[PDB]
Parts: C-alpha cells; sequence; structure tokens
C-alpha cells in the first residue's frame, strides 16, 4: 500500500471502532515511513481507544508541537481528556486555546488532518470549517474540494450531489485518487 492509503485504511478503521487492526497499521506506517508524525499520531489514537490513555496522552504529547499534525493532535488531547475517568476541564480548555490560535495560521496538511480527524467522530459541520480554511488557504486544493465533496455526501441533502460529482471529476482531471473515485461512485449511488 501506499502511504495515503495506509492513512485512509487506518480512517476507515477508525470509523468501524476496530481499535487493534489500527495499531497493526499505525505500526506497519511506522516502519514504512518512521518520519512522518501521521502514523505516530494515529498509533496515540490507538493506545486511547485500547484504554491505555496514559500512554495516548504521552504519545500525543511527543508529537503535538510538529506543523503538520499540531491540530489533530490536539483535538486527539481534547478526545483523551474527555475519556478519562478525571477529565482535566482546565486542560480541554487550554487545548482548546491551541486549537483556536493555531487554527488562525495553520498550514494545508494540519487543516486537512483536523478535518479528517473532526470526520472520525462525524463532526462534518465543524469539519466544513478546516476545509473551507484550507480551500481559501491553497487556492483550491483538489485533496480540500475532494474532502468537501465528501463532506456534501455526508451531511446527505440532495442538491449538493451535483457539486459533489463536479468537485470528484475536477479533482480527477489531474490525475486518479482512491477517495476521489469512491466519492465519484458514492454520488452515482446517490443518484
Amino acid at each position: 500500500m501506499d502511504s495515503q492509503e495506509l492513512k485512509t485504511l487506518i480512517n476507515y478503521y477508525c470509523q468501524e471502532r476496530y481499535f487493534h487492526h489500527v495499531l497493526l497499521v499505525a505500526s506497519e506506517g511506522i516502519k514504512r515511513y518512521g518520519s512522518d508524525p501521521v502514523f505516530r499520531f494515529y498509533h496515540a489514537y490507538g493506545t486511547l481507544m485500547e484504554g491505555k490513555t496514559q500512554e495516548a496522552l504521552r504519545e500525543f504529547e511527543a508529537i503535538k508541537n510538529k506543523q503538520d499534525v499540531s491540530l489533530c493532535s490536539l483535538l486527539a488531547l481534547i478526545y483523551a481528556h474527555k475519556m478519562s475517568p478525571n477529565p482535566d476541564r482546565e486542560a480541554i480548555l487550554e487545548s482548546d486555546a491551541r486549537v483556536k490560535e493555531q487554527r488562525k495560521g495553520a498550514g494545508e496538511k494540519a487543516l486537512y488532518h483536523a478535518g479528517l480527524f473532526l470526520w472520525h467522530i462525524g463532526r462534518h459541520d465543524k469539519a466544513r470549517e478546516y476545509i473551507d480554511r484550507m480551500i481559501k488557504i491553497s487556492d483550491g486544493s483538489k485533496q480540500g474540494h475532494v474532502l468537501k465533496a465528501w463532506l456534501d455526501i455526508t451531511r446527505g441533502k440532495e442538491p449538493y450531489t451535483k457539486k459533489a460529482l463536479k468537485y470528484f471529476e475536477e479533482g480527477l482531471q489531474d490525475g486518479n485518487d482512491t477517495f476521489a473515485l469512491l466519492g465519484k461512485a458514492q454520488c452515482l449511488e446517490m443518484r
């Protein structure tokens, strides 16, 4: 598998709550691509959901400063604190303050992973804010338009399917993408 296919496989095993399979694929990503923080972020999410939340907190603390992963790891720190038996509201609010501060200046990759992490939780209306910002910063990134077209599928409303299908076609003209092709296929299924 290519790195994007490992990442999108983990995003789906996360949607299906397969927490140990996430650790298997994340550990393969750490062996194949060990300089990339995103597989370490998924490994920390897997240890959180197994219930090794102290390990997950330290695994996020090891990577939270890294620019491509800081937003999604701060969102996962909020979730880890909320899963804990004694939720630290001050650490949650301090993490929300870091998210709101970084959201002003964040790069394209950081906003893409923030939208994808909110999409794990089904927070599609919040994910749209980060992906709209990603598109406006990037002057129309095709990865941004493909995920906006997927958020236009996940909200279910019919007229957005025509817009979504055009955004998948316009993403595909530059080259094939598995998630963009699946978005086109799902528009055809919805019609």
